[PDB]
């Protein structure tokens, strides 16, 4: 005599993934924040090939992506072409 039980549920994506994404065949990162029907903050990928895709945000390749998105540091040498022109 089983009646409906209330279970855990989230904003149900257009489609999820078994395979790890290439991160060279990445072409924008879209995010759906809490209060989207989602109890937690879930990165929605566009390839290249125009495949839309939420995955895990705490995924550990998907981490040097959230990595590629902000700056991690800055170099540059500026410096003047050293010709020692010498026959003599």
């Amino acid at each position: 005599i089983l009646e409906a039980h209330y279970t855990n549920l989230k904003c149900r994506c257009s489609g999820v993934i078994s395979t790890v994404v290439g991160l060279n065949i990445i072409d924008r990162i879209q995010v759906t924040p809490p209060g989207n029907g989602c109890p937690k903050t879930e990165v929605v990928i566009w390839t290249k090939m125009k495949k839309v895709i939420c995955v895990n945000p705490r995924a550990k390749w998907l981490q040097r992506l959230l990595r590629h998105v902000q700056s991690k540091s800055l170099s540059s040498t500026p410096q003047a072409p050293v010709s020692k022109r010498r026959a003599a």
